[PDB]
């Protein structure tokens, strides 16, 4: 439920907080350890429903990628061509 010692919730909630994994994620900025630690599993999260991660892993990422879908529209279509061209998310999982 937490990313750096924040809430999920509120990292997701804020733009100034958010923007730091999102950019992690864009390799426009450098990643916090468990942006790092995100970027490294977003490709199975979203192409496998998260099939190898941890149940850690798998229950931050869902949070995320379910949060942005909703809420942060143009940042998921940045995420998904990169991480999920096929998306096979939203057609498979979501
Ligand atoms: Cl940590
Ligand atoms: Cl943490």
């Amino acid at each position: 439920t937490k990313y750096d010692g924040i809430d999920l919730d509120e990292i997701l909630k804020s733009d100034r907080l958010f923007n730091n994994y999102f950019k992690c994620l864009m390799d426009e900025g450098r990643c916090t350890p468990d942006g790092n630690e995100l970027k490294k599993i977003l490709p199975e999260a979203l192409q496998t429903n998260c099939a190898k991660c941890s149940e850690k892993q798998r229950s931050g990422a869902i949070k995320v990628i379910n949060y942005v879908i909703e809420n942060r529209k143009e940042q998921w279509d940045a995420l998904q061509k990169k991480y999920d061209p096929e998306n096979l998310y939203v057609e498979k999982y979501r």
